[PDB]
């Protein structure tokens, strides 16, 4: 049988979980309740079907027919093929194996269209605007550091620890008394704009509700069937048949009727209902996801809302704008950014010191101005707050490799089990 | 059966997903819509006939005759033999599995032919011309970069921040006070050029053409036979059969005639519609597409109009001359190259500031002149905005490795499903 | 069945698609039109056969024979035992699709020959070549860009731009006033003998021939057995037969002659017709592509016709000479040759300024000259054009390796279809 | 059945082509002709029989007999599995397949008592000898090229060209004035001591005239036995067959002699015809190359003949004395050695100028002492015949794995094809 193949075949697409080597490329490319509602409304149907085409083979155990005792064993045999054959529609019943494959071909088209075309152009937007994130963070406590040597009240911490500059950070360079203030100006970065960029032009967006539409009519398309079929089914199966039609019209040996009926409506019929009452469950779910502003309405950007200089998330939710599509990839590929950890634990230090009044930028210069007049020992403060933030992305940013999509193995389903008798 | 085994065969190939180590090499080296139109095309006729195969078998039940009562059991089964043999041409029935296998196979050379011929050739053109690219890109910003040290209005920012001279950028070489200016007269890239060494010798084109054409003139002669065919099996199945040739001749015994009748047209005319009705559905798209002017009429090298000193589409659109291909071809592989993405946010600066004058050329310069005299304050904008549009490409430039098309794995189909009873 | 086993024992053999990780190993290692013919010639064939075995079972379909009905089940299948072995020569029906397999295994053995011989010598001498091509065209440039500080007229030019001599080049040694210049004696290069090298010495051309010859005798041979087979099968196919030899020479209950057809010539017929078709196409192609001077008329070696200092394409083209020959290598492996695509452009700059008179040697010095005698500026031209054709090739000429002939995968067809009833 | 099983588990040990990813180690480790007479003196019975097997089951297909009429269905049944075993001697039809599978095993040994013995013993042996070819040419050039600032006659060539001293070639020393010349009294490099080292001492060449000759007299005794099989089967293949023994001895039911005939012999005539004619091809070959003193008369190492200081070829040919058997394995592995393809060029220079008396030794000198006196210009011809004899081979030389013999994949033939009806 031709079932259960498409379901190896398929099982190799929607379990991607690719070993990126590069610094990060876990890159999902689709939202998880994507993958679950394809892989349920494709593979269940190819699952129920491989049961059916265990036992509808031999057509003589598909259709049965009485004869008379006087015929042959051959003469006998031409009757159940014949009314097999020359056949309420009743030919509903022999293609429905069939019309089951149809809506499983139909339902994994949107996938794949969405895989060719919208696959890599989303890969590369989510990758360059996550690189550049590092480097915003990364800039911003460099540039506090580098501010270090001005504000220096405790003691002679003008300049101090100095067997080298930065022995644990870095072996290069020296640093002396701070002449230099920060005076910046520019201070939008470049993420602020591609944020703008990416909200008008709408051309990806068509191409993601346009694939899920079709879906969801594929869906309804093959409910209505079942349960036409099911009424259909529970009628009857058993018909009379006659095959005096050419030179057998004029025998006098041939009974006129003969009773014949069909014995696999039975299976049939129990299996429109698993997926009727499937289908109909997994409706609202794709229904209830439709709407844009579903769940994760909590910002995600939060994080970075008053880190370097400028303020976050001056902009509201709405629908056909382009926007708000980025956002839910951010969610489930904010996985893998050290960016975002290091930033998880500043709003947590809320409670009493950095309580009603925290601003969290220039916090270092806090606790050192009213210790004692005499006495520095600056290398205990000054860089156990330093390389603590900087040195955990510091590592491994020139890899790229690893985008293929599940090479994996034939571990999956593979040619059924019964060959013997 | 034959039928379902180049469907695994095929499937290894228009699903390439080349994991690139490389720099670049995502090269697709074909359009999406011929990936969708292949596979449709010749994958589809071999899902429909494997489903015929699994009941198409034991020779006996693709036909049936009636036989008088006083034969024995091998002397009917000679006679739906002999029928089956020596037999309006009906013979069509017979070889209906066969003929759709012969337009699958003669709809999968032509695809064959573009990868061993002119594959390799579109390879190496399209990771020239998106090398040079970013060559182009770097140096524009290291000469506007590199003149940064000659209009300085603010402060004393002739020379400043000088622990090092690229602390963050290179830790080679020292900078001072500068006493050169860029005057340049060879203005002409090396892509100039090329766009015009491709403009004619129309060599690659008529591989492209050629090949289409030839799979377009096979999808009407496959329309065609499949309307015949079903006209055909809708008249009759049924004919008389006589075996009285040779010395049965003057045989007293056997009957004159005997009623026979072909058992498998039924589900063969049913698979008859589907191809039809998908093939007379996807001629209209490849029709549409064979004309060069068609969809992304925009421009592609619009990002770089005015980049580094020159202006670019300066050229129409036309029909032979060997262009407008590897535009298409560019824009289907222009998603991983780092100076798309810098440049597709420039001109987004179009708002009040940089508004119906801009220039975005050297606009590092343009405020740095109405400020303070007395201060310097410069390391904030003189490098914010030199390495965030530069180290990004500056990783990696000499891997180059996978190019094999898709080894994957055997997860597709593989032997179908029943083999007991 | 044997038949649809070595086809993909076959297929993967001729797509190599080698994956190179060095800087050039894509070798082909065989013409593409050698690819088609040998895949068309030998897998077609085996295509054809295979839906033959899916029905050429059960020795008992084979022949059929008519027996008086007083004889048992058993003694009916003696007589068609007998006949069938029993056996115009009708015996040629019986060896027909044994016949067919020892053509394709024939037409099999001339392609492995070559690839046991001539393809690890073919290897070697192309890679050879190959690689001391680059190093002409370095050496070219180089020469001409040591000779840049020897005909100074603008500015101060003779020395400038020196924070280091080649900053962006590399970062060894400095330059000053130039007081050498270049004289070459030895103006032959290597490739100038290992081409009248290759000119006599005819070893590796007999052994193409003499593989391309075995395969044209067979392929006459096949198809005078086709047209031979098809004029008896169109004949007849019945026959009377015999068994009284023995003990039953003298038995008055068996009659002396029995009726039998054989039911398979039917298929094999349609078989032979399409095997005759392609083959009458095939013979023209292989025939028109026997002579040497076939396409490729046109030179692949005049880009350097004047490059470095010496004249290029002073020979003719001839047959029996072991030449033309790696010419047609050349053209198919001149795809990934980074000296190529350079020169590529200069011969396209004929235009006004460069045109009837052009030398495209030292051109940079052409428009140094005329300019003002104050001010240098010379940073723009001096390099904009000196590390935009050398750079290209001086990336990773250390990697060897993937010299492998498709390891790949089994992702071919594998066992057939049908295992049930 | 187990005839194609062996095929591919043959055809994953001939087919090697390592992917020799060390400088050089693609080590055919046997000859070509061994290559083609194994696989086809092994792989042909197996391809042969393989379409035997596809019809030789269910027994009473191979042997039928003739009953009276008053026999049931059981009784008619034991008489056939009676006379089967109850079997001129007849029973060599039935253990015909049997025993070409012996000839195929005891055809297979030869080859893997050399793969396991003495295939270590002749990778390393070659590899040495090698590895130390480059070093001889290597040193050779570089004596001469320390050798050039000796004779100096053109111009103030004593020393010149210093920014750097080797700065193409090497960025480390510097030189100066000659003063040191090369008197050499080891003149015996270490390669001639090893072939005298190998001209004695004869225990790898016994193994390979023994593995050798054990084939030879397998193939000789199959010849035999198919001649010996072809007279009888061209004889009869019916006899009489009685089961009255024990019980039934005193039956008054049972007929006393039955009728029966083998039907399974005319494809087995037809097979062994075809191993006849394709053996008693196969043997002149492999008696052909029997001789030591075969084809490749020439000598290999005659390029090497007056390159460094000595002379080569001071030997004739013989027979049993370990020698000629290591220059076999040369020619078919010095595909691979830098060194072989730059000698390759300096026999055709003997045109005019270098014609009947050459040296080509310290050729570089010849040309340097009829010039001007007055202007040195030495960087032309002092490099440029320097670096393109010594870079080609310097780069690689660590590098060492993949002596695997072709772990490859399963994409030969598996399993055969029909497994229904």
């Amino acid at each position: 049988a031709i079932a259960h193949l498409a379901t190896e075949y398929v099982f190799s697409d929607f379990l991607l979980k690719e070993p990126t080597e590069p610094k990060f490329k876990g890159l999902r490319l689709e939202l998880a309740v994507d993958k679950m509602v394809t892989c349920i409304a494709v593979g269940l149907p190819l699952l129920l079907i491989s049961l059916a085409f265990a036992q509808e083979i031999s057509i003589g155990t598909q259709i049965s027919c009485f004869s008379p005792s006087s015929f042959s064993w051959r003469q006998a045999a031409f009757v159940d093929s014949y009314c097999w054959a020359a056949v309420l529609p009743l030919w509903l019943h022999k293609f429905f194996p069939y019309i089951l494959l149809l809506f499983a071909i139909l339902l994994y088209l949107p996938p794949l269209f969405w895989r060719f075309a919208a696959a890599p152009h989303i890969c590369s937007d989510l990758k360059f605007i996550m690189e550049e994130l590092d480097k915003v963070y990364n800039r911003a406590i460099k540039a506090a550091k580098s501010a270090r040597d001005l504000d220096m009240r405790d003691g002679a911490c003008s300049v101090w620890s100095h067997p080298q500059f930065e022995k644990p950070g870095v072996t290069e360079n020296l640093g002396q008394s701070l002449w230099e203030v920060s005076e910046s100006h520019f201070k939008y970065p470049i993420v602020e704009q591609y944020l703008k960029t990416k909200k008008n032009s709408n051309n990806l967006i068509i191409k993601y509700i346009s694939c899920r539409l079709l879906t969801l009519i594929i869906i309804l398309l093959a409910c209505i069937y079942l349960g036409y079929y099911f009424s259909l089914s529970s009628l009857s199966d058993e018909f009379v048949c006659s095959i005096k039609s050419g030179i057998l019209r004029n025998d006098s040996t041939v009974p006129d009727q003969f009773q014949c009926k069909l014995i696999a409506v039975g299976i049939f019929q129990l299996l429109s209902v698993i997926n009727l009452v499937v289908y109909v469950l997994l409706a609202p779910v794709v229904v209830y996801t439709l709407f844009v502003p579903f769940r994760q309405k909590t910002d995600v950007l939060k994080v970075y809302e008053i880190l370097p200089t400028f303020d976050v998330l001056h902009f509201k939710s709405e629908g056909y704008n382009d926007l708000s599509l980025y956002n839910l990839f951010l969610e489930e590929n904010i996985s893998e950014v050290k960016s975002y950890k290091c930033l998880k634990v500043l709003e947590n230090i809320k409670s009493s010191g950095q309580g009603i009044d925290p601003m969290l930028l220039l916090t270092n210069l806090g606790m050192i101005k009213m210790d004692v007049v005499d006495g520095k020992t600056p290398m205990s403060a000054e860089m156990r707050e330093e390389q603590g933030n900087q040195t955990a992305e510091l590592q491994g940013m020139n890899i790229d490799s690893e985008t293929k999509a599940n090479n994996g193995e034939k571990n999956a389903r593979q040619r059924l089990l019964d060959s013997s008798c």
